[PDB]
Parts: C-alpha cells; sequence; structure tokens
C-alpha cells in the first residue's frame, strides 16, 4: 500500500538525542534537535523525530524521505 502498520512502525530505532551527536535539525520540522528528543532512525542511516517522520511513514509513504529507500525489509 506504500504506508507502515503501528507494528512495522515499532520496528523501528528510537534514538535519543544528545549534544555530541551528528544529528542537528529536523528536515521535516526544520527545527534544531534539544537535549530529550525522540528520533526515528531509518535503515539508510536518515534520521528525523518521531513526531515528524512517524505520521509521514504511516498516511504517506513507507520510504526516506532523501533516498527514497523502503524502510522495511
Ligand atoms: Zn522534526
Ligand atoms: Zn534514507
Amino acid at each position: 500500500m506504500n504506508r507502515l502498520r503501528k507494528d512495522q512502525l515499532k520496528k523501528l530505532p528510537v534514538h535519543k538525542f544528545k549534544k555530541g551527536d551528528e544529528y542537528d535539525v529536523c528536515a521535516i520540522c526544520l527545527d534544531e534537535y534539544e537535549d530529550g528528543d525522540k528520533l526515528r532512525i531509518l535503515p539508510c542511516s536518515h534520521a528525523y523525530h518521531c513526531k515528524c517522520v512517524d505520521p509521514w511513514l504511516t498516511k504517506t509513504k513507507k520510504t526516506c524521505p532523501v533516498c527514497k529507500q523502503k524502510v522495511v525489509p
């Protein structure tokens, strides 16, 4: 169908943001990451806030916005 189910989403890693991380700005909301934020890490290594890309993945496409690769096998 080209979107993810909840149970598929839960298979993707969640990362808590920390100061030394390379992640800097979320390319969907265009806000800086902050010390507690929850990031969704796609298997291609592209990352977003959970709150920003989860609706994308479950209502728009199950492919990475940047590299267009499917996020589940
Ligand atoms: Zn965001
Ligand atoms: Zn990607």
